């Protein structure tokens, strides 16, 4: 398939419902060899069994809050994949008290800090830590949401963190392009269907197929882009 | 390949250099059955020989200046493809005097009219004329340029026509989405490489592979989008 | 006030409810000297009355469909205002059949042509005809709408004409900036409330006050810009 | 003039070259009553002098790194201004090592944290601390830069902090609009010329005059907006 001969690392698999799960299935179907990370002890077993279902046995701990954890993870990866062809960053977090009610009342310096650290900074923390490992032709991908560009109730400081993330995508695409790395995002629709042009919510399958494309040599002409995979929702008003 | 079982009509093939040529080759490689149009008597033979190289013998006249020509073309197409799965609109024109020097001095009411008529209106003229022929799952694609969103010297009234075209993409995606049709554009880089993140100009191959994706079921979650296939050029400043 | 010393031509005053009326009041309040145009002979008496209220006796017929009508009006205006400091373009039209129902069903070649010609081309047609009459520090302003940027039901081909208009603002700003002319648009909110951040619809006073600003030397740093005067409607989602 | 009756707090006046100085002059000229903050004790004497020139005796220490410093300053401001009509946030910082060389090489977790905290979070930290002191009709303003929207060499992690800042403008406008507060940004040009439409770099006077407008009731229709006061630089390409 169109990912044959690519080696891609997939973060963010927590359940069958995760966007990363959908991506990993589409990529496996298209011929990629996959590696997986897991945040913590709680998730390890689930990520192991998914990885085995998709023919992989590279399953490594990584908590992106910690530089040491990211560096250890990539050193472990290096033992099986001394070089590889990019990674999927499918990692977001804000403390729960951030995501309820009026934005100005809910946001705090600490909730802002963590939101941006885990949802935006970690994408470039990963890229720094594996830069010398990426083959020419490599592609990095992260996941954003319309909250980066619109004020959405309750999404609150997560929209600011997604705006920072989308800027990260541009700054990374520019920094890494000369070494043959591309960096993009998918702004996914929520996983309001009567006002979506395609008249349905997007699935992790739709997102997974767009992700596979954006990490493959098919998308060689695309870098620094935030592609809306939301069924046209963001381009409509008042349906 | 990922277009197997799709029937796609390709406009705009004038030479081996055309973007439509690149698209048609990528689509053929991915398994599509193709049909081609040609503007006029001058181009017919070239388009015939390309179509035969790619295993097609559906080659039909269409001048998008004329409603009758578009309607005749689709009636002819209907004899071999009573239904089909969308089309590639790769058609642009402005009179040559429009594209030289200061924009305000060069533009005229007539040059504006023709620019917008041929570069923007014809995309929806086609969609009107074949609406009842499109299978669910169909996808229409047109080609735009950064001139739609930036003032570029000499591109002049063609930037206004491309802005109209990109709006057309949104309005069409919204109108046709409920019948299972998607409508997108690729904003292609020029066919300034030191300030492009990927450090090279895009080719008709890059554009062709993005086009094949956007007309396939892989891109089911994408509609109303203008995807930049320009190597990240539009997202950079001052390199 | 902040338009003292400035001579501005105001098009498109058709009634007390016109946006151009709110604009003309705001500019007169800030001490601009004003002239007015009117489209045809049914509006003549009433624009004369509006102009007199604003201490102006300069009221000239102009149909922006015709190059000869624009040249004549500017030739007349030159008899009183050999030079002047810009104009407000508050002119929009599409045929009524364009603006109701499914976009792809309603739009026609002729309706697209007339919508783009009157609502977009006319702005640059006016610039062309008065370019040599403009002082250093002049400012041109037109009015646009969110339908340039999103698919809105019924607005249909106006949203394309508006997108062409906003690109016209950029190309015009770029062309004329070197000789000391700025060019901007207001994207005005409809003249609903519960999802607009300011929780009220904008008024012609709101718009007029922004228009006065954009035509005055207070906005000397702003050119080629589309300013949204819509109470924040466009930057909100899902309220 | 058009800020008569308004009480506005101005942060970030550090020298006569500061953007906040150009803003404070423009607002004082238009009859606003002003208060000022300063970051630490080296700036104190000189902000006192600038304030006196502008007929103000209200000059309060505030380090926006600390929640306690913001609360104290607003508690002090309340002794003279139990209510007031908004503030200008003209505060930006990243550590010096963040702003030179390859973005992915320079950025660190701590430099990202400090850049977002001081240049983005502080704008909403101030809003939080004075929300109950604001009159109906109040207006908040911050300063951003094109690096929010494009990858600019060296600006590096500031471009992420700025993108977060502009999203903060939208979320804040959306949250506070219902209680009668507007929130906007200026995206200012660098304070080069040959590709800017107006063919000159913008000045703190240009910026100040736009800031005065955005804080006055003349801009009652504008909220959650990023206004580009960069002479049209951002809307041009390839001059
Ligand atoms: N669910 C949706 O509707 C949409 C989600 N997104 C984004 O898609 C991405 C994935 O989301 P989902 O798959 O929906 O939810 P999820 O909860 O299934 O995935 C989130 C993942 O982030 C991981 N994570 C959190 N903090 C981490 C840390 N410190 N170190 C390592 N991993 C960490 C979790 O372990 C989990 O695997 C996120 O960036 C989210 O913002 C974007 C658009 C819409
Ligand atoms: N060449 C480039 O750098 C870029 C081109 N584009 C766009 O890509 C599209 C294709 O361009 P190219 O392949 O470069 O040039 P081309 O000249 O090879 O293709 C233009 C095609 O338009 C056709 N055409 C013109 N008027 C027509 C009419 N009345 N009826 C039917 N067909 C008509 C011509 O026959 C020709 O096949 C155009 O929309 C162009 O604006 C977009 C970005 C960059
Ligand atoms: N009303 C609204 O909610 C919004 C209106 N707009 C735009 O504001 C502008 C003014 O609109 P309105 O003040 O609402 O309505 P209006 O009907 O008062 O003004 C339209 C004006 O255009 C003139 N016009 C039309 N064809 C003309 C021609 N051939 N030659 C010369 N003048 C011609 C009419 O005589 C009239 O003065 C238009 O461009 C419109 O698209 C923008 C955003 C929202
Ligand atoms: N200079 C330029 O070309 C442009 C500047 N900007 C933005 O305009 C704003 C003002 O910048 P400038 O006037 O050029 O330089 P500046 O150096 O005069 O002003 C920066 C101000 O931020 C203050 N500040 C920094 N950390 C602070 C803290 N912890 N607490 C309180 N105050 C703190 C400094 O004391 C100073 O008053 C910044 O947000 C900057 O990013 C935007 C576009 C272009
Ligand atoms: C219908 C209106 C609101 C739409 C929200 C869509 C959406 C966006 C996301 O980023 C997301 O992920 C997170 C969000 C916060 C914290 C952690 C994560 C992983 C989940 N969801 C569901
Ligand atoms: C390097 C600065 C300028 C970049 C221009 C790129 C570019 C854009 C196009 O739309 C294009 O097509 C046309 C343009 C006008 C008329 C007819 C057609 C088919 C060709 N080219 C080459
Ligand atoms: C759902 C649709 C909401 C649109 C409301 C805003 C709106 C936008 C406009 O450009 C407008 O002007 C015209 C429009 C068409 C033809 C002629 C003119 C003068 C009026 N109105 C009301
Ligand atoms: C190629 C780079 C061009 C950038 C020039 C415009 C520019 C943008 C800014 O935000 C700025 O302010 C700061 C920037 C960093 C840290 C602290 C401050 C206060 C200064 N300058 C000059």
């Amino acid at each position: 398939g169109f990912l044959s001969g690519k080696r891609i690392l997939v973060t963010g698999v927590a359940s069958k419902l995760s966007i990363a799960y959908g991506i990993a299935q589409a990529m496996h179907r298209e011929g990629a060899e996959l590696a997986f990370t897991y945040q913590n002890d709680k998730l390890k077993g689930r990520v192991e069994e998914f990885a085995a279902q998709l023919g992989s046995d590279i399953v490594l701990q990584c908590d992106v809050a910690e530089d040491a954890s990211i560096d250890t993870m990539f050193a472990e990866l290096g033992k099986v994949w001394p070089k590889f062809d990019g990674f999927v960053h499918s990692i977001g977090f804000a403390p729960g008290d951030q995501l309820d009610g009026d934005y100005v009342n809910a946001v705090t310096r600490e909730g802002f800090k963590i939101a941006h650290d885990i949802s935006s900074y970690s994408f470039v923390a990963m890229a720094k830590a594996c830069r010398s490992m990426l083959n020419p032709g490599s592609a990095l991908l992260t996941l954003s949401y319309l909250g980066a560009e619109r004020a959405i109730p309750n999404y609150n400081v997560m929209g600011l963190a997604k705006a920072s993330l989308e800027a990260n995508v541009r700054y990374m695409a520019n920094a890494m392009g000369p070494e043959g790395v591309r960096v993009n995002a998918i702004s996914a629709g929520p996983i309001c269907e009567a006002v979506t042009p395609i008249r349905r919510t997007v699935t992790i399958e739709d997102v997974g197929n767009s992700a596979a494309f954006l990490c493959s040599d098919l998308s060689a002409g695309i870098s620094g882009e935030v592609v809306h995979v939301d069924g046209g929702f963001s381009i409509a008003a008042m349906n």
